[PDB]
């Protein structure tokens, strides 16, 4: 099993640690981020305002962070050339600082004695994966790597099935997210762009989704036929994609249904999701899927022209997909 | 001025008045709802949580609502049938309640001495308008008519502008929606409509839009080519329409922002305006537009198939409109 | 354990069931509520924007509300003195829908054959009961009781420790109150209560506390020298007491966690809590304690004057003071 | 009117700047910021999301920010010690950056030529004012003041009218404050501050406050009389004053509110002011008083302890209070 160092102990690198535990399907070894000491690590592991207290024990001993008694290496270092992975024994990198996702970058904790580092968002030269849908063409000679976006992340695997079973000829989203970390709770100076300044808790945002770029990437087949866009809006956590596409084959809704139904329960299951149920956001919190189709919300104007909705957790889902993308990498060791 | 009536003192029903009061394109002479009494109107009247404190004068005074010196004759029925609007001097009513959209239920209103009603919300059965859009098809032999919805008087306005100069040949649309007041604070029963009953400030809802039906009736040339649904998002006011399209005639993204600019100053003027500014939600508040172009946030996947964004104060563009569209009856008479 | 009738299956009534099956304290064998049908049912109690997805099955099943495989009865009726309680076996009744307070009003479960009540809200003439502080004058002869408000279970334990240890010579508090369902989205009406009805998620709203009047009828010792009022401001769920007292012995602010804690470890364990953790309000979501003392947030002006902070999930642990309360109720039959 | 410069273009510098056009009571003739561009600051000054667009023109032309037709001089100097104040002609320069808070900090402005620093912040050393109180005793000699915090300025013109006709003999204060730029959109980390670092929109949190000691500072006769903390609550802006106090003469609680209105109509018009309105926070959004009396929230338990509830723009008063600081000074000249 594959040892891990988080880099960046954010709402990222928190709940795939959470994942982790939860999963076992990798160990969390080392944590760095010079911003959040050993004691205050113990405090932000366990309080959580969106996903609530850890089941679970934590505390600091002896210097280390030891959660259900498996004590992890803390380091505090702003430049990830000088973390020390490889004398904690952390042979991939989660690298969730948001600050290192290129190559040149990255590559830092390489310097430090890590194996491979996972890039938690979409990069500018990083190969980029979505599980379920292009991650077989990872290969062991990829030592940066990147896990693209939590929007990619949902749109994707949505629009492989579509793809595959219709054919999309065009297509444009929208994915309607929750605030997040670089947004600000009053008006200020920005971070990326002057709307996202605005204060997020009392407007709808129109903003850039990673998607937008990402899915080309991810889905060759659909580069220059699938774009979109974001508008934030005043919810902590929970996000859902709409896809308007028109379609090669007629395809009536109900057999849209039941090709997403029977991916959910086969190929994609754990990855793609679906639903007939009432839902909203809140009933997505704490859901490990990338992508949950809601049947009930979409659209269909014509058998070639139609409106998709699937929801994702945008900080849990994707965190899991992390997981599940470095244990995906380690079996292929 | 055309004397009016109001039916249902709510959020449309007070904007309602204050835009008439204030801008004299008609002149409110009587209220009714059985929910408020008239010191309790004063109240309601004086503050408003979301377009701020009324600039005048309103008080209560030998059992009248007394706005800038124009006193009111207050009712308190239940039953349209029972108000006495001809005994008021109200010619025309607004049937603001959300309660009474059908030309059976409106009706009721010419039996107590009303000329015309005018529903604030979509109907099943009266003739629906939409000023710049159809508003000359009124004809006189109308006695109940409908103004729309909000995001159809957003949608109409825009989508007559696209059609007119490049022809749409299919489009959905989603509308990312302010909470109204069928909403509820927490998770409560909502009848039939199970997803609304759902906390509205902790989630985004999907849910239906006025507009899906209506805009086939005010634009009968886009009847089953244009559809669409809403997102219910935690603000309290504003909301924004997403319209994805393809397009007959090809189309540069600028040559689409020339003909909607020279729309917003000629014929459309006050109606559909135009921005190119970096511009939020809450930029729109207290907004009399029925729809204002965001050119930077649209999106042209190719030349025939666009994303067209467009803002709307929910509340106080479409209470304009209700005026507007009174207004513009009255001079045909 | 006692056989439990829930009259109004909203935020109270379904997380009392919750609580029942939680706590295995109580069986809920029927429920009442006009306004959600059976299959209804299901999903409001299956889907929690605040407390997640219930954890276990629920399901509709031969007219039967089945949850974790127990069938429950449901009925639908305005009127409680319809309600078939007694052939449902239900002995006590939840009276949780908000508008039957008064023992008049609540003794309809009676003529229906239950055999007692207990009024989830403050009651203008029922006997009221707060766990751990005056549960044990409850008696035999009470058929129709109260659990008085969540407010007054966070502020009564907490003043009961207080007074009993120092003193209260006089005090006034405060609860910064989550939204409940009696308040609006948008500005509209209230009846009487005329800044209630201003928009809940907009606002910081003064507003009255069922603390005020009950807390002296708890602890009737402290008749006219403790009242208080409420801000509501927009959070879903958890609130918190903030009690400013001036105490007869003088007490070091750490004397005062010390008989706190003391407090919350023996006779008030589960009721009383008491943390010196950097806590905010989410980290009470789903919490069962009437009362957590907040040692880091309350300040002292003097050994005799103080300002003390005690936190409370006014939905969750309301909801497990009522399971206790018929707990002990039925141990005293 | 004196010539300002503003070092500083937040939400205190941005909204003092809008005081000053508004009341034409100062000129502001330059700005420092090197942070935000000359086209950014167009932006952040034109559109607000809590308190609307600017109602005039801004445009950036020939280097200089110009708001109805006047040239401001625009610099960028990470430096006070480098900034031309004297060149631009600026007078007195607000010091709102919140990183220059004491006299040998703020003092680097006079190096550039300014005469006069106003720090809009508490100051460990420089005096500290709040106008109706204490500004009478600012003198000539002093070239560098503070105008103390926004909720000093709402607890001081009341607890000054209190203690002055019936005596404070102690109080202690909450203020229920509403979402600020040092907080969190997620949680994410704060220093030593823990709590300060929850999601904003989320939580309550319990905050440190010294406003209320300061409070015994510009009245020395309450010094170690007052002290208190803060609740910030998710709301974009206004907040309000909760003070319990003891009273040395015997009030009954319509004499407090008759020497209150009196005050506000009186030598506190403007600062003070007094309602018995059924208002909530948003009736005071863009209100430019320092302390808003609610009389009808208040309680009296007896004719020595009462609490009185007290309202503040928190963003807009408090920068209103600058403006008029700063000409109370120039008139002393
Ligand atoms: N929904 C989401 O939040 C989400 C989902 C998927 C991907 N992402 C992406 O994941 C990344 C992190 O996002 P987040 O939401 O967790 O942000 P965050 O602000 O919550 O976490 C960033 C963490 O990195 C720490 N940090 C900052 N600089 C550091 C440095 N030099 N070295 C080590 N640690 C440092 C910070 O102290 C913080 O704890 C971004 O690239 C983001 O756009 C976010
Ligand atoms: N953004 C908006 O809020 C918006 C925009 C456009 C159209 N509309 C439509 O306007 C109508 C009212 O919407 P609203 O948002 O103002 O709702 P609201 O709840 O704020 O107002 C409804 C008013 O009707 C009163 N009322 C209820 N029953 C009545 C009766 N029998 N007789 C007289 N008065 C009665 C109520 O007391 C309330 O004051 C609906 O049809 C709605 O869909 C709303
Ligand atoms: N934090 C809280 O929400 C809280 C805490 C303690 C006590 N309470 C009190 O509990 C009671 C219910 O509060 P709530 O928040 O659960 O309100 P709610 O609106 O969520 O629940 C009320 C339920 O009663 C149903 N109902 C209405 N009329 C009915 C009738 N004639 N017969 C049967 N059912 C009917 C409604 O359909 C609804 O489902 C109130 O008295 C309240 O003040 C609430």
């Amino acid at each position: 099993m594959v040892k891990v160092g988080v880099n960046g102990f954010g709402r990222i690198g928190r709940l795939v640690t959470r994942a982790a535990i939860c999963s076992g399907k990798v160990e969390i070894v080392a944590i760095n981020d010079p911003f959040i000491d050993l004691n205050y690590m113990v405090y932000m592991f366990q309080y959580d305002s969106t996903h609530g207290k850890f089941n679970g024990t934590v505390k600091a001993e002896n210097g280390k962070l030891v959660i259900n008694g498996k004590p992890i290496t803390i380091f505090q270092e702003r430049d990830p050339t000088n973390i020390k992975w490889g004398e904690a024994g952390a042979e991939y990198v989660v690298e969730s600082t948001g600050v290192f996702t290129t190559m040149e970058k990255a590559g830092a904790h390489l310097k430090g004695g890590a194996k491979r580092v996972i890039i938690s968002a979409p990069s500018a030269d990083a190969p980029m994966f979505v599980m379920g849908v292009n991650h077989e063409k990872y290969d062991n000679s990829l030592k940066i790597v990147s896990n693209a976006s939590s929007t990619t992340n949902c749109l994707a695997p949505l629009a492989k099935v579509i793809h595959d079973n219709f054919g999309i000829v065009e297509g444009l989203m929208t994915t309607v997210h929750a605030i997040t970390a670089t947004q600000k709770t009053v008006d200020g100076p920005s971070g990326k762009l002057w709307r996202d300044g605005r204060g997020a808790a009392q407007n709808i945002i129109p903003a850039s989704t990673g998607a937008a770029k990402a899915v080309g990437k991810v889905i060759p087949e659909l580069n220059g036929k699938l774009t979109g866009m974001a508008f934030r809006v005043p919810t902590p956590n929970v996000s859902v994609v709409d896809l308007t596409c028109r379609l090669e084959k007629p395809a009536k809704y109900d057999d849209i249904k039941k090709v997403v139904k029977q991916a959910s329960e086969g190929p994609l299951k754990g990855i793609l999701g679906y639903t007939e149920d009432q839902v909203v956001s809140c009933d997505f919190n704490s859901n490990s899927h990338s992508s949950t189709f809601d049947a009930g919300a979409g659209i269909a104007l014509n058998d070639n022209f139609v409106k998709l909705i699937s929801w994702y957790d945008n900080e849990y889902g994707y965190s899991n997909r992390v997981v599940d993308l470095m244990a995906y990498m380690a079996s292929k060791e």
